């Protein structure tokens, strides 16, 4: 059906900690790449600061082969599972 990358997802998006933004940047760019496809949310508008990199990062794929971004995202989640985990 699908791999480790929901469980990827559904950790990360759960962790002790919360990534700093690089680490949540990777995941999420390439999940929702993974997922949804091409950033189709569209770039922030009001307190941008903390949000407008996770746009970046996700639009910056806009087109990578699903399967690389899901394959990526478990891959380096690794270090989130390690570094923040459940």
């Amino acid at each position: 059906s699908q791999a480790e990358f929901d469980k990827a997802a559904e950790e990360v998006k759960h962790l002790k900690t919360k990534p700093a933004d690089e680490e949540m940047l990777f995941i999420y760019s390439h999940y929702k790449q993974a997922t949804v496809g091409d950033i189709n949310t569209e770039r922030p508008g009001m307190l941008d600061f903390k949000g407008k990199a996770k746009w970046d990062a996700w639009n910056e794929l806009k087109g990578t082969s699903k399967e690389d971004a899901m394959k990526a995202y478990i891959d380096k989640v690794e270090e989130l599972k390690k570094k923040y985990g459940i």
